[PDB]
């Protein structure tokens, strides 16, 4: 599957080579095999796309004199940043990920083992959010590990038992979560991938809150386990917001539309009755 | 003390060459002294073990091509991964760690930090769950850094009075804690090392739990502050599960009980009184 | 003019000497030991060179070895990799003082950076999990904030100036920087809302997982989500006795001389009490 650095790459290295800013990693020459690079020195964005491999090279790129002329995303980029925001949508381990959206690496982990199925635009994740799900509840064991020991035929029977579950531990047999767009979630949040389904567009979840159930749309959940505390506007606003979708606006609309956007009172007023 | 790499390394290597897959470390040449090894090219594991250094580097490696015919452990393993689960007995800073478990960094650092007497097998604790202990809350100050201005004199008269403190802060003047066979522990949860000395067996600890005092065997512990919300099966098939000690099998029983280990309906019938 | 904490250490304890450099180099060390003659440790003595282990891991390594032995933490040694270490001696961590023996993780290095934090008292105790953030706007139709990379000149300019009329603070704005005092102890996974909070009072205790919505009085221990005041460590009056007397900024002779008092809480009063 593609990284976010090789999705960049493809739209705009555009003959150039890449310049490795910091000291390369496995991932990184694997990431870079269709591409011509060498170890940065003197760069030039006409001629070279540096590549900072973890969020030190970049800040100590950026701290460079030669960094003036690089503009981000378009001439440089950083590997390390797989939750990295970008002005258009990218695939995280083939999960969608809208624009203007980043999230940290315990996101990045759950688009990898498969519990989300879509992360929307404008959302806003702390990087020490985590999304994990349940092991098996109701048998005799709770390990996972012990499974390494199953030889065919007794994994086989497990499988088939873990997907009959209707608690969903390791998210069996449920759709992988959807994470809406204008979502916040709060640092050292945790998301239970076995028993969400849906965190709605517009919902804030709080700093360490623990969700195990669906967040409705524009709803703010906090605690351990998280309730909801209030909603961000009324039903009738919401029902606005979810019909307009300001989320799937142009870049033009946006700025036409930004006193709207700033202002929930007007947003109601244009919106809320034709 | 013997990292988990050359644990490894001295049960499964058989004389192969361990092939580097990743940038090498201070830390990793120290611990590849005494084997042979080199940067990782083509490998086989006919003559090679492959050492991914960072879980970054094991998710590369397990993408390529060559890695079809390598075996966990047996063949391969993480440098970094200092809690990664093992198919033996091992230790981890002096403290044993049974068959299939596996913990984060913040508990390698518990047991690096003496508050850990054992750890069963095949318990599962998140990565991100945490094992500390209090400061002092006795004394005029809790600073712990502090002591790095005492001299002689002032760290004895210090210690002492955290030696004689009966809320063991630092964990002093207490048994090491015992984390049980089969026992799960969620993502943040909190351990107190300070007051807590065992996890018993088949114990649950929700994700967000702060637990303050020990978990009974098969106790599923939630919120904050820790509660026990439910047992995971009956007094008699609890007391049954006490005497079978499922979790001392054989691999080969192990699968010869897979339908007892799955349904406890079935263990009951099989096991119980 | 800021400098990093490695650049502090050098500046006051290398003394002419040679850095050796234990571990991998990153571009950003290099950049940082760039004015100093250095190179790859090998044979070192403390008598001629200053070890520099870039990450902690290569720290480890370091202390293991028998060359040392004779090395002094600070003085002769340091970490690259660890700009929330504590120092013997008041140091900056961008432009936030921090006094002796006062330690703290990433994220708190990050909440330095981006203003939210004034200063840090002496001998404090800050697990690496604590968290410093500040809130997005709550009050527009949106609560992302990468939406003004959208953000012409002209939208720009009514979302800035909406949010620093904002009194709720969005982004710690139209706020002071918060102050964290001496002797604090933060426990792991704690969060501290940078748009709420000026100030950690001396003494005060947050306990693990606590979230601080609001300022924390001198000497309270605060717990659970949101965090309450549970109890106080001292008397009144021997509340006011400490905050006059200030140990935390005696000298280190000072401290040795009356680590009777500081061990003894009734014999602080009896010796300190007005």
């Amino acid at each position: 599957m593609k990284t976010r650095l090789e999705q960049v790459l493809e739209r705009y290295l555009n003959g150039r080579e890449v310049a490795v800013w910091g000291v390369p990693t496995r991932r990184l020459l694997r990431a870079l095999k269709p591409f011509k690079f060498h170890t940065a020195d003197r760069v030039d964005p006409q001629y070279h796309y540096v590549v900072a491999v973890t969020d030190d090279d970049l800040t100590d790129f950026l701290s460079d004199e030669q960094s003036k002329s690089f503009q981000y995303a378009n001439d440089y980029l950083t590997f390390d940043d797989e939750g990295g925001e970008l002005p258009f949508e990218r695939m995280c381990f083939n999960v969608p990920v809208g624009r203007q959206t980043y999230f940290g690496d315990g996101v990045v982990g759950a688009c990898e083992n498969g519990y989300i199925k879509s992360i929307g635009q404008f959302t806003s994740i702390n990087g020490t959010a985590e999304i994990h799900a349940n092991h098996q509840l109701n048998m005799t064991f709770v390990s996972d590990d012990i499974q390494n020991f199953f030889n065919e035929e007794s994994m086989a029977v497990f499988q088939e038992k873990l997907r009959k579950d209707p608690k969903h531990p390791y998210a069996y047999s449920k759709e992988p979560m959807t994470i809406g767009s204008d979502v916040y979630i709060g640092a050292h949040a945790f998301i239970n991938a076995s028993t969400v389904t849906s965190i709605g567009d517009g919902a804030i979840i709080g700093s360490g809150a623990v969700v195990l159930e669906n967040v409705p749309p524009f709803a703010v959940v906090v605690g351990v386990p998280a309730r909801i505390k209030r909603y961000r506007f009324s039903k009738e606003m919401i029902e606005t917001l979810l019909r307009v979708k300001w989320w799937d606006w142009s870049i033009e609309e946006i700025n036409e539309n930004v006193d709207a956007l700033i202002s929930p009172e007007l947003f109601m007023k244009k919106y809320g009755s034709l």
